[PDB]
């Protein structure tokens, strides 16, 4: 899949799209669902045959937006609709991925370089449901799962830190509760809370197991597996003790996730680094 720049567009065009998304996030407090949308639209990728991935923007098709794994992301899509209406020239893959970048940055997360040029592909290119991960599994599951995305242990642990941004909803996923204290702010608190809170393995009202802290947080079985495996645990401790290292590693892993499957020509533009609304005085 060769990246092809939307005709005649440059950094300033994409900064205008960024800003419109950023204003929407401030308006609706929809940062977390847009991060999740960027991840799910990218996370269908299979390194073995280059199916799925962010390039084709196939979430716009029924099979994918109706994936049970994507329950709730329709809200994010809906919030992007006015942006795509104002900027109809941007491809769907570019919009979904840029939505995630914008959301991380606007929630005071790291800068995430972003490259344009994803191109819409037809409905028959939509990947089947079942490529996104299960939450009821263990560290071995997680490690194996993420090999299909070409992610190693450090990349996995870093990416999972995005959980502290938001919450689980029983009706959507079968899990209920906030993942952290810092709702709508990107921090390293996922790691700190895993190490420092008092966690109990309980059943929620959907009869699924989750880990609950007295402070009112929860963790999925796959989240908690990062302190049950000794290789993951050492990285959890590293990020709990170095906010900057976490931010830099997250940025790299998230850009990689959003770019898997895409061939950027040698004369493609460099990755863009968008200014936040705060940085622009907006
Ligand atoms: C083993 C991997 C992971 C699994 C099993 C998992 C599963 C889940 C589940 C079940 C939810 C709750 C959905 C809901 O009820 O609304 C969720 C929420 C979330 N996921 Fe993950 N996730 C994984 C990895 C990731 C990664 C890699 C990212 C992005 C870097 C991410 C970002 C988020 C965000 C931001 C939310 C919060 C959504 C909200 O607040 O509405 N997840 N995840």
């Amino acid at each position: 899949h060769v990246a092809s720049v939307e005709k005649g567009r440059s950094y300033e065009d994409f900064q205008k799209v960024y800003n419109a998304i950023a204003l929407k996030i401030a308006e609706k407090k929809c940062g977390p669902v847009l991060v999740r949308l960027a991840w799910h639209t990218s996370g269908t990728w299979d390194k073995h045959d280059n199916t799925g991935g962010s390039y084709g923007g196939t979430y716009r098709f029924k099979k994918e937006f109706n994936d049970p794994s994507n329950a709730g992301l329709q809200n994010g899509f809906k919030f992007l609709e006015p942006i795509h209406k104002e900027f109809p020239w941007i491809s769907s893959g570019d919009l979904f991925s840029l939505g995630g970048v914008t959301a991380v940055q606007e929630m005071q997360g790291p800068k995430i370089p972003w490259r344009c040029g994803r191109v819409d592909t037809p409905e028959d290119t939509t990947p089947d449901n079942g490529r996104l991960p299960d939450a009821d599994k263990d560290a071995d599951y997680v490690r194996t799962f993420f090999q299909r995305l070409n992610m190693n242990d450090r990349e996995v642990v870093a990416l999972m830190g995005a959980h502290a941004l938001g919450k689980t909803h029983l009706k959507r996923s079968g899990y209920e509760g906030p993942f952290g204290a810092a709702n709508n702010v990107f921090t390293n608190e996922f790691y700190l809370n895993l190490l420092n809170e008092d966690w109990k393995l309980e059943k929620n009202d959907a009869n699924n197991e989750q880990w609950d802290s007295k402070s009112g947080y929860m963790m999925l079985p796959t989240d908690y597996s990062l302190i049950q495996d000794p290789k993951y645990l050492s990285i959890v401790k590293e990020y709990a003790n170095d906010q900057d290292k976490f931010f830099k590693d997250f940025s790299k892993a998230f850009e990689k996730l959003l770019e898997n499957g895409i061939t950027f020509p040698k004369d493609a533009p460099s990755p863009f680094i968008f200014k936040t609304l705060e940085e622009q005085g907006l």
